[PDB]
């Protein structure tokens, strides 16, 4: 019984002129080192690797301490190694075997009282030999979420669709998004599949008296986007069935709440494509105070368009507003509180309040001040408005390490369209405040009110439901030297960094 | 060889009036108590144990209890007396008659060995205080009934009977959430007599894998209390020391969330005294859209005055303000938001939005609708008040069954003093409101922004922390009759039942 250990990018690529494609991944190395040695006292692990993929380590880490090193070579030799370097006191010498099946061989034969377990450590050699042979029960599986060029492959397994879009192998581990270098990965293993409280319990027993599930088989859910994923399962398993102002029937819940962390990744929604040019488009639209859709619409960012036309302002009983005209929405009412609206037209340069630049100003004068707050709801202009803003209030909060954090609060959720859209969006002004602030961006907070999936989603989200998460993908900051205040941001300043989403799930919006 | 108490008890100790229970029947303790006594692993059957007055209390079609064995413990009542009351079922035991409790046991010994399973005292006082003389008991299932009645039995005292009311040890391990049955609240505790399917994931656990704590020994934490106890202990613990606008140091933390049931009780905490004077007259206040603080001033509630002092509003750059006056506050933007505001003495019906009537109006005719809410932060308005809104908007929500539910969120939190007040303060709110649209109250969901305590008040929230919860009490809403609008409530309308707090402890608040 042996298990593969590696670190590994979406098109399976492992390795490049005999050494790694990435730059140094300090957090899986300590991964690696972690699994492959930590033991229950009599026993130590044996760690079984090619002689390509002993030959890239650097000399001063082989053999790798307080692990039995076994070398699969027809062509190198246990003198070979014995002179390379000499053998410390307290350590097993370095065995060489001319295949895989002779290196197991070995293993029963010499050392079956003093290994626990046994590791495939690479290259594709031995992966596709242990491959062959199914000897392999666990794949313990570093996904690099950047693509790099690469010479060495990890060879093709049936259940490696967590890697990329195409006996068995299926996840039952999945952590949540690290990086290093600029560098996003995750940790998964895969699994081959083909009186103390005696007293309680008669308590409990009386009291509990009295089906859908993400991705079930995965026992550790250290992935953020399972907060998603056990949201929607959430509605439809204890949800209530509605009637709603759009005529859809809704299933909903009230009070529901996701965390993300901003760290290390960004929670760019890998499950589905999310539409990024989109989010961007909207929130530099908003940071602008434009309250015209056909600017949004020109772009290729359709989303405002059915809110818009002439028959919904109709049935807003605004019937002077131009076609694309979202009123005094949420834009306008960031940068210009309260200012008398006329149409999309008007410069309202000065006119009332401009929150954001307040906020802005507060985080860096003054970062412990408790008023640090940007709201969209207006009840004077609620009228007035296409739409009524469903994001309509955040707030943000630096702490000790000047480290920046934002909740964002929301009336109404469209869970199945709408949420992950918002996410992505808040976070991204996260980043786009840290960075003018001087902020280390930590975390995005996500507050709802009336949390809905619509019915004419459900048997979509049942399939997204199917699919286990992808490593979240890191955006960047271009030309950081340039930007020095919020209105500084252009739609050429991001990049969206190893976002290998899941394929695009049709959702159509609730008119 | 240990026996349990099982008892349903009155915060003053009382359990009997009249041979007979001192309160209207309760459903669910009289389940509860079924339960208990019934349940077994088969073979055996478990024993109650009562006393004379106990078995005749007891109406005839329950008497003897059902598939248990039954023990009277008399020196006058005899084994035919009992038999030759009601004929004996089959499969049923013989009803035992013993002239003590040390008698009783000793049958139980004798006669009753690999027949019965657990013993269980059920009372009176004359059992119970011989229970605790011998020390025989383990557990004690005690249902506290928060509210207070005529009683002429009592359950003795015992170390430990601090979970009742303020003043070998019986601790809790187990505390429920609060029932309630015709109009009498109660919970459930229990006490106790002190003085590689899987594990080839737990490596990668291992490396992934990481002081304060309330009440730590009660291990089931059913009371919803232990939300706020636990937030306590987790911005102590977790919580990060920062410098703030009043001076004092403040340890905090971002996005915290509570929710408390209406149904059953009413979440006013009991681990120390809440001023419900004040959370009852500041809501009127803020109802009446009233922005003069003195007309709390002269009623004893103190709460605002230290912000609306001539020196204060003078720190805020008002000196046109009179002392009391709080600006455009809650009450104003509630009633009246975006009204231009004057003094404290000006009259503004017709002025501005009036959030509350269109919020009520809205759930009476459309409860589906998904912009029910509230808010209280205009940022046109923020200078001119004494003091930038910390519950700053509020979101009701109505579902199947007509109840309604209500999210409110808060920018800064103060835990050791405002927020005990705050959630009292909406969970009012919510019966206000449920009872004015015919609706039933269900829950109050609490989001919380900047969440701290001082550091001035660490001390005495550690203590706080030692104190075990008492039953939430219940708020009655007096002459419904008469009640038809949200402006139709007075002071006398409301009636707090079955409230039993900890001693009050002195907090100062940070001016
Ligand atoms: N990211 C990751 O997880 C890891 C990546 N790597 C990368 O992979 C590369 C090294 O892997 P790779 O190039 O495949 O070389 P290998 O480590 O597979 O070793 C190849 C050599 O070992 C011997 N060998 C290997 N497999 C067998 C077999 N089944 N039977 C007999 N002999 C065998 C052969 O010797 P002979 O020719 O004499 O028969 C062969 O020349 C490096 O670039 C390294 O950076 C390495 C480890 C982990
Ligand atoms: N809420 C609750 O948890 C419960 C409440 N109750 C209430 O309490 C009342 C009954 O309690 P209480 O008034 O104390 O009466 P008890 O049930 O304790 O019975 C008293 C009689 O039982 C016999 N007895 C009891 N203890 C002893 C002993 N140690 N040694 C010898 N004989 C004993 C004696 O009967 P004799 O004179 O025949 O020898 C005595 O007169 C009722 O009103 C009932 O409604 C009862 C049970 C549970
Ligand atoms: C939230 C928000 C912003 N908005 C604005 C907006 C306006 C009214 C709404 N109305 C309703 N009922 N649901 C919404 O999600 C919604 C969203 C959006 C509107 C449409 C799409 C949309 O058509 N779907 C995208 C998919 C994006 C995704 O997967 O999240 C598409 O492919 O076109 C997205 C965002
Ligand atoms: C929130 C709120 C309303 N308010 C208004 C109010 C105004 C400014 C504030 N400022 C700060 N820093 N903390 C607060 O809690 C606070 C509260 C209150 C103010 C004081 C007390 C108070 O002195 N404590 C009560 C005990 C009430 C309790 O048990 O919680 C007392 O007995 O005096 C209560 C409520
Ligand atoms: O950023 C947005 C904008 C809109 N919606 C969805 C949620 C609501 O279902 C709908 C708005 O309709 P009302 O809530 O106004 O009924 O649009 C979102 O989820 N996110
Ligand atoms: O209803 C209230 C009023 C005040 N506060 C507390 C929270 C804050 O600690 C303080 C106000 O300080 P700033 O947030 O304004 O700095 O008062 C509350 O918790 N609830
Ligand atoms: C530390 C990188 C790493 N990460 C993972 N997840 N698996 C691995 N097998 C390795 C590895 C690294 C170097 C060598 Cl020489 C062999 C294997
Ligand atoms: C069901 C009320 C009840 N609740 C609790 N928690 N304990 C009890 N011991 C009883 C009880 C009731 C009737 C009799 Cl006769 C004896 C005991």
């Amino acid at each position: 019984p042996v298990c593969l250990v590696v670190a590994m990018t979406p098109k399976r690529g492992i390795g490049i002129n005999n050494g790694l494609p990435w730059p140094h991944l300090t957090t899986d190395f300590k991964h690696f080192s972690r699994v492959t040695k930590t033991t229950p006292a009599s026993r130590f692990n044996a760690v079984v690797m090619g002689r390509k993929t002993w030959e890239s380590m650097p000399r001063k880490f082989r053999p790798l301490v307080d692990r039995l090193n076994i070398v699969v070579s027809s062509s190198l030799k246990e003198e070979d190694i014995a002179a390379e370097k000499p053998q410390a006191e307290g350590q097993q010498r370095v065995r060489v075997c001319a295949s895989l099946p002779a290196a197991l061989s070995l293993l029963e034969e010499e050392y079956k009282d003093s290994v626990d377990q046994i590791f495939v450590v690479g290259g594709a050699g031995l992966y596709e030999a242990a491959l062959s042979l199914g000897v392999a029960s666990h794949l313990y599986i570093t996904r690099v979420a950047r693509e790099f060029p690469c010479d060495v492959f990890f060879p093709a397994f049936p259940g490696d669709d967590i890697l990329s879009n195409k006996a068995t192998y299926r996840p039952i581990f999945i952590s949540k998004t690290f990086s290093d270098n600029g560098v996003p990965y995750d940790f998964v293993v895969l699994e081959k599949r083909r009186s103390s409280a005696a007293a309680i319990a008669p308590v409990l027993a009386w009291m509990d008296e009295e089906l859908i599930r993400a991705v079930p088989h995965v026992h550790f859910r250290g992935h953020e986007e399972f907060q998603y994923l056990d949201l929607i399962a959430d509605i439809i398993n204890n949800g209530r069935t509605m009637d709603d102002r759009t005529g859809v029937g809704v299933i909903s819940k009230f009070g529901c709440t996701m965390r993300y962390s901003l760290d290390q990744a960004f929670p760019l929604l890998t499950t589905k494509r999310v539409f990024w040019k989109g989010v961007l488009e909207e929130l530099l639209w908003f940071i602008r105070g434009d309250t015209n859709a056909n600017h949004l619409s020109e772009k290729g960012v359709k989303i405002w368009d059915k809110n818009v036309t002439r028959e919904f302002l109709d049935s807003r009983n605004l019937p002077h507003r131009e076609v694309g005209d979202i009123g005094p929405g949420y834009g306008f009412q960031w940068r210009h509180f309260g200012a008398a609206y006329k149409d999309m037209h008007t410069d309202y340069t000065g006119q009332g309040v401009d929150q954001l630049k307040n906020v802005i100003q507060m985080l860096r004068t003054n970062p412990t001040d408790r008023r640090m707050l940007m709201t969209a709801w207006n009840p004077a202009a609620l009228d007035e408005m296409a739409l009524p803003p469903c994001h309509l209030l955040c707030q943000f909060y630096v702490n000790d390490q000047k480290e920046l954090s934002c909740i964002m609060y929301q009336r109404s959720c469209d869970v199945g369209l709408g949420v992950p859209f918002n996410i992505a969006s808040y976070s991204l002004l996260t980043l786009m405040v840290a960075h003018v602030c001087n902020l280390k961006p930590k975390e995005f907070i996500h507050f709802m009110g009336n949390t809905h999936v619509y019915t004419n989603h459900v048997e979509a989200l049942k399939e997204q439901l199917r699919r286990e998460p992808r490593p979240f993908p890191i955006v960047n900051i271009l030309n950081k030297e340039r930007i020095k205040e919020i209105d500084d941001f252009t739609a050429e300043d991001f990049e969206v960094v190893g976002y290998v989403p899941h394929g695009r799930i049709q959702m159509e919006m609730a008119v």
